[PDB]
């Protein structure tokens, strides 16, 4: 049969093959996980769709804030709190700091993640209260540059993986990088993750970098296309195999749709009571 | 319908897929290209098998001479021609180079690519003829010694996409990451293509990775695995689907297999001498 949303369902039989192919392993500290390495699905972004998934409720605000603060270039997590988003507070808290040897570092400096490649790559890092203006380079501002004056290159690419870096980070980059790609004015996006809970963090990342090509759209006159989504580690963890048992049994209704209800001179002029997100049905809360 | 090399069928199938569900369009260097955005194959590597492509041959000598290049560190492409291989040499003579500006760059003097960012992620790079020991990041010694002590880690990944010296490289890198995987003592590798000329270089990148999973696996005392293998813009050009409507109409042979015929101390311990191809068997030569 035909579904009504093709695309959510696809992501459940994503879900339904691990847990059928799946190797069952040990992560590191004895809890298991299932998974699958190696897997790629596709969303159709069309008509202003964001592909947040109908069977288990995103954490939309998380998503929105989240994503405003990477463009920002922000790597201080307490900016995030002030806007009640707590996805990054026990990684930057003083307990997760001194394990990692951050005995020194101020409490909510994540170090050089996301935010900090994103716009300055290559740049010294010190701390989150540093004006890196005109350090590094601004991947960010170099993608939407292509994308209008280069529409057909191949090497539409930001990358958030800084083996340099990677020490200093309270946790390595999970969406390790993007490339874009123009095809009759319709601007898509392939986004590799090589790690990937598909019981949580995986849902949201779709809507991160979904709504992250909406914008790049919107900045370059373009539509929306596809958003394509690679997996490394594809994987479930065993002790919640019973809430996607559920999830499974559910019909996903519609995605909702993103409008933005103002126009923008530019990427960094986003703000969060002009992202609207339009008809976002859900299945109820899964215990 | 089935098939004695099934994973060479599945690849006949990608172009096939690109052909009659490709977008037509003209790339930056004029003449048409058929483009899909985001594909996904695997290929197995178990019990030593390299998917070497039998419908059409592949320049075994230059993957094998190229990879032992990359893993050196080496960015002189000099080096490759005393090995009688001339890929790179257009690439890095008097005229090329002038023309992006590298005027004062000695004939070969690759610059900051593959090799240097393997073994030297985020060092400065001055020329092909300095000694970068202790500088930047040694990514393959890293992944090796995370697959030894940490098998089960979800961030065992080597990247070549380096934003600081794009500027400098003589052809901005196509493999542009790959990630590695460990299970039951198998080693997995995906490889991330932002570009792929399935008519030419994808068999090629599929090779080198191949064997390049197989160096790794013998370093770590493990067993190959499966090679991933994801494209951003995977495309045949227009003027070659003549050649590929032949191709796909070919039976593939089996897959030859790689044989290591001494021990290696490290990955830097591998040459020519000891990497062995057997059985490959190939269809004839395509005007
Ligand atoms: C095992 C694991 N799986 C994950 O998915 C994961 C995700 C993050 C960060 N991330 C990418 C997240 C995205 C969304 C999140 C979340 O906590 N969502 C809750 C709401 C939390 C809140 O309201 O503050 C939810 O939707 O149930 S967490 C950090 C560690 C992880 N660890
Ligand atoms: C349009 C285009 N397609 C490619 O596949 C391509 C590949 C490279 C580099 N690369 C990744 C290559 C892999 C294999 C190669 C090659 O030329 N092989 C010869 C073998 C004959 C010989 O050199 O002796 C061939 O079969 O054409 S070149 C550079 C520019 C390109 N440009
Ligand atoms: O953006 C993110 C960040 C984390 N995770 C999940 C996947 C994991 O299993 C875990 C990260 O652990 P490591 O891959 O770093 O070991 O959190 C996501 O799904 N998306
Ligand atoms: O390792 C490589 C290097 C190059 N190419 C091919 C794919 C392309 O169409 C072209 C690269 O051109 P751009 O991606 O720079 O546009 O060469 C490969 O397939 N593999």
């Amino acid at each position: 049969q035909v579904h009504l949303n093709q695309d959510e369902y696809k992501y459940l039989k994503q879900v339904e093959q691990i847990l059928r192919e799946g190797t069952r392993r040990d992560d590191r500290t004895g809890t298991g996980t299932i998974s699958i390495f190696g897997m790629q699905s596709k969303y159709c972004l069309r008509n202003g769709t964001i592909p947040l998934l109908t069977t288990k409720r995103v954490y939309w605000k998380g998503v929105l804030e989240e994503l405003l603060w990477f463009i920002s270039g922000s790597t201080d997590g307490k900016l995030l709190m002030e806007k009640n988003v707590k996805i990054w507070e026990k990684n930057g808290d003083r307990a997760f700091l001194d394990n990692l040897g951050f005995t020194s570092r101020e409490e909510g400096d994540l170090g050089p993640v996301y935010g900090f490649q994103w716009r300055h790559f290559g740049a010294k890092y010190v701390d989150c209260h540093t004006d890196y203006s005109g350090q590094g380079v601004d991947q960010l501002a170099e993608v939407i540059r292509q994308i209008k004056e280069q529409p057909d290159s191949r090497r539409i690419i930001m990358s958030a993986w800084n083996p340099s870096d990677l020490g200093q980070m309270v946790l390595p980059p999970c969406h390790t990088m993007c490339q874009f790609y123009v095809d009759n004015g319709e601007l898509s996006c392939q986004l590799y993750q090589r790690s990937g809970d598909m019981g949580l963090g995986v849902p949201f990342n779709l809507a991160s970098y979904g709504l992250l090509t909406h914008m790049i759209a919107k900045v370059c006159g373009l539509k929306p296309g596809t958003l394509v989504h690679t997996l490394g580690d594809a994987h479930v963890y065993s002790n919640h195999v019973d809430a996607l048992k559920i999830q499974l049994d559910r019909e996903p209704y519609a995605f909702p749709k993103i409008r933005f209800t103002r126009d923008v001179a530019s990427i960094d002029d986003f703000t969060s009571d002009m992202i609207a997100l339009d008809d976002y049905k859900c299945h109820p809360k899964i215990p």
